[PDB]
């Protein structure tokens, strides 16, 4: 292990998360948060944030390998969905990649390489149908 | 989609994340590259948060399905590891489930059930070593 990040979640779908280091400190909120005057995050948003960040790191590393400096914005879009197999729930993911002035052919190549490197892509491979979009 | 969470990552390993609602607004700081004492989050910490929350919520639900009102505390521990398959990186997860004032046998049963329910468990199936531990 290079490092272990620790976060404690108390109390379920209306609960609260505090990272070991205090950097993360939030309520977990339900769909009616605005109406109820609550503020916070949820597991989908946390997923979106992590995957966006993971993918940016991966894109930067693959580019580096080719001595390319990239200026990127990655929008992670994580959807909660009904799991008809189960009567339960599952996740859907889209990543919209903005690589600014990078030639598009190169952008396409590095996005694919990034998807093979990013630990979140590896963790979800074959379970989630991760859609990759360039702009 | 029931709902879609959206978060944008600017840059890479030392970049920044901002959720669309501004609730998450953080610099990316890797614990292995934070010599100046920089404050921030990372993909492993966001995943520890998210999976702790998801599992706590899953636990709550399965317990309620068994007519049990559970008070839950879950520590997610997400390690970044070397991946010898490709000389790259991968994540490992441990979840430490604290079920207070509750029978350990029933506790384990409920942990087993929450793991089938939690969408992050479904998402990572077979690709991440996920350890479920009690106390």
């Amino acid at each position: 292990a290079l490092f272990t990040a620790k976060v404690t979640a108390r109390g379920g779908r209306a609960g609260h998360i505090t990272s070991d280091d205090g950097v993360l400190d939030f309520d977990i909120v339900m769909p009616n948060a605005a109406a109820a005057g609550q503020t916070g995050t949820n597991p989908e948003q946390l997923f979106a944030a992590g995957y966006a960040a993971c993918f940016g790191g991966a894109l930067e590393h693959v580019a580096k390998e080719q001595n390319i400096e990239i200026d990127s914005e990655i929008e992670g879009q994580v959807s909660l969905m009904k799991d008809e197999s189960d009567g339960g729930f599952k996740i859907g993911v889209t990543l919209v990649v903005n690589t600014k002035d990078l030639d598009r052919e190169k952008a396409q190549e590095l996005v694919n390489a990034a998807h093979e490197f990013c630990p979140y892509s590896k963790a979800t491979r074959g379970n989630v149908d991760v859609k990759l979009e360039l702009k």
